[PDB]
RNA sequence: GCUCGCGAUGCGGAGGGCUCUGAUAGCUACG
């Protein structure tokens, strides 16, 4: 037990109670302790959770850590230890993005904040914990239904929130390539520079962190978490709530006006979406034409981390890729659970995706289900409105620094396939799943892509 | 003693009543403290004397949703009749072993070869399940409480609600329908708070008596196996009872053989169980007959009070009928089908018992009355 | 006979807070 200890070791010692929050089964607690001058807090939905947690953090910053299930470790990085320790690091991106979140929902009040899943970006610049700025929060836990999909791009096909925090993600380095194509000036304040290797790349020591609330849907979330000691397959999400299935990799694929009759359009889970990420980068088809691959050095679990599953479905699973293009490379970002694990809410899922990004002014509230926002408008986050900044980009590049000869863009599946070397990344991703008997990824139907700025 | 209906019920309770009572140092055991009971006992013959307790349990909830365990060693459905099921298969494989032992053994088993291939129980031998209550879903939720004798019945039969097949819900008051909108849970979507479903005890008591209650394993071995009677304790309805055992799917053909709709006898014990007052318990207690003591298990993990698996888990019953597998030569098997030694496939190999299977489960949905609702079934792939 | 909507009175597993009793294991102070 962790009072007992900390109560007899520094039997002088006295909590405070700080807030609460929520009714019914929402309802979470905040305790501080301060012993021997420096101060912890802990967080769960009863008051002595939230002391045991305190006393936790009490006790292994000034003492030592206590007896610890050992798959709540965490794998290190790739190549390098650069950013403080993986735990202090997780618990700051923790605490990072439920501030910014807070801010967001007037401190959790609004009613936005009801949320069941909670994504984030975070930066980091340097070692420094005064380097960490919030690059987009999000939440969601649902999906487009089939009948509410747009041949012109303006309804966004997943929601799910930690998805819905990339497309955040890529708002924000669209903005930072249109502060660095401006004043010449502004570009030592940007985030990119030019590319030895043609097209652009980022500063040194610019890393971007990844935050989900929980484990990712789909392959890293499929274990017994009362009892560690199975297979990595792909999964697609399912049109009912929250939750996926396995995928059947030979059979027969769907339509674009299917949603119509009776074999539906598929959507991949969140675990595979994860590792492509962690393959072709997270900067996508257009943006890849711009800026070399982008990769996440950390991902942050707020709830049902296991070490071992969810490193099988990040990298592990896909070990056997080969013939990786020029720039690419199968990433192995940090793995790192938090110390205060967010406990489960039975009950629905809400039907909204809000999303936020550096810069933007209030949040913006999606109906997940239909794919547009709360007033019928498009998001800014559907494939129209990516296209529309990617564009801009266009127009004001200079064609001697592109990536790839794109100067006559009309629709968007048409750019998206003049990223000859992603799409040859993407294409070892797809053959490395298929040989290592997983699946074949459930590929979205061409004709939603087929539209212009037209 | 050739018994009417009343007789034989009573008899089962006060037997049921009785081997709770031994097993609970005379109900002054703290493990006698329970707000429902039930049982299963045996008759092999028409007289009081030679019948007896094969099972009692206690039980009134289900398992956490984050609980579930892929190794099949964890408890789902801890309502007091369930468990009581589940010790019949314990004692149906210490039969099954009996016979196993050695010839002069074969004579005091309850089974034998039986004509068609595998074995069949002997001629006289039938069993009787024993309720203090009635169960949830469709036989209770329309009247929760004791029939007041001046009201007559039913007064709405044909209302669309009349056997829906309903789901216990995690976290959730009551049973809810499901509406042939069925869509099946997940394990990560059950694992990030989607409510766990479970089929109420009147819709399995329904699949006990289209399919029997010997599950598929079990049927690999032994000709279907079906309770005579279901005596209830309280809140006996007999229209609402007679509805939800066999009645509501009285439309089902095309059964595999030696399968049937199995109409038992439903009877109400004379004079009720009381109801307990206080909270319930949120252990279950199970015990089969032959068994030292009683085992109590905590019903939202699935295990007892130290997190070691139960004498009843999917786990501990493969690892039985691994057991008696071992032991039958290919020639008394009711399926040569080969499947894979991991548990879900094991299961599959019951080609008859997943037939009566899906056409109960067409009847039910042509019924109007919804879709079954299965687990997860990453649940069920793991071996030994 | 039902169905759907809206009321109303009731009936049937989670979470949180407090109060009291008992036992356990540590911890002090005291004579
Ligand atoms: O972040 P997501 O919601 O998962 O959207 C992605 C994204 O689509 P957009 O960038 O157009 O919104 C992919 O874009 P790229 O990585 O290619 O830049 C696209 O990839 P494809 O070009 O392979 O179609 C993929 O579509 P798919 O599902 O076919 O893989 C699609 O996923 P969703 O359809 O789930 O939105
Ligand atoms: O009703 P229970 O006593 O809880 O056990 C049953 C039993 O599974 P086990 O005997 O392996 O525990 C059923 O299987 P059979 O005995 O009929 O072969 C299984 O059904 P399936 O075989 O159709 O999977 C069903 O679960 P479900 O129907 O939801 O999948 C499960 O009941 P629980 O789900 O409540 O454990
Ligand atoms: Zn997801
Ligand atoms: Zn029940």
């Amino acid at each position: 037990n962790p009072v007992m200890i900390l109560n007899e070791l520094r039997p002088g010692l006295k909590y405070d109670f700080l807030s609460e929050s929520g009714e019914s089964h929402a309802k979470s607690f905040v305790m501080s302790v301060v012993v021997d001058g420096q101060f912890f807090e802990g967080s769960g939905r009863n008051k002595k959770l939230a002391k045991a947690r305190a006393a936790q953090s009490a006790l292994a910053a000034i003492f030592n850590l206590h007896l610890d299930q050992t798959p709540s470790r965490q794998p290190i990085p790739s190549e390098g230890l650069q950013l403080h320790l993986p735990q202090v690091l997780a618990d700051a991106v923790s605490r990072l993005v439920l501030g910014k979140f807070g801010d967001l929902t007037d401190n959790f009040s609004s009613p936005h904040a009801r949320r069941k899943v909670l994504a984030g970006v975070v930066m980091t610049t340097g070692t420094d914990v005064k380097d960490a700025k919030v690059i987009s929060v999000s939440t969601g836990t649902k999906c487009i239904n089939g009948e509410y999909m747009s041949d012109r791009g303006l309804a966004l096909n997943d929601c799910h929130a930690e998805i819905i925090s990339r497309r955040s993600l890529l708002r924000f380095l669209y903005t930072q390539l249109e502060l660095y194509l401006n004043n010449k000036d502004d570009q030592k304040r940007s985030i990119f520079q030019k590319s030895e290797r043609g097209g652009f790349r980022l500063k040194e020591n610019v890393q971007f962190h990844l935050y989900i609330s929980t484990s990712p849907c789909g392959d890293a979330r499929i274990f017994s978490p009362h009892e560690p000691i199975a297979r990595g397959q792909l999964r697609t999400k399912i049109e009912s709530g929250q939750g996926t299935i396995p995928v059947r990799s030979n059979a027969s694929i769907q339509t674009w006006d299917g949603v119509l009759q009776g074999e539906r359009l598929l959507t991949m889970s969140c675990s595979d979406k994860i590792a492509r990420w962690n393959v072709v980068g997270i900067q996508g088809s257009l943006l890849s034409i711009f800026v070399e691959p982008i990769y996440f050095s950390s991902i942050i679990l707020g709830s049902l981390y296991h070490g071992d599953h969810l490193s099988r479905a990040m990298y592990q699973r896909i070990s056997n890729i080969e013939d990786l293009p020029p720039l690419y490379t199968l990433n192995k970002p940090l793995l790192s659970g938090i110390s205060n694990a967010e406990a489960r809410q039975p009950g629905k899922a809400p039907n909204f995706s809000v999303n936020w990004t550096v810069g933007d002014s209030a949040i913006e509230v999606i109906n997940a289900t239909t794919g547009k926002d709360e007033l019928g408008r498009a998001s800014r986050l559907c494939k129209h409105a990516l296209y529309c900044r990617w564009m801009r980009v266009h127009g004001k590049v200079p064609s001697h620094l592109l990536r790839s000869k794109i100067t006559k863009p009309n629709v968007y599946h048409e750019s998206k396939l003049a990223a000859k070397e992603y799409q040859a990344a993407k294409a070892r991703l797809f053959t490395a799943f298929i040989k290592a008997g997983l699946g074949a990824w459930v590929e979205k139907p061409t004709e939603q892509d087929q539209f212009s700025l037209t």
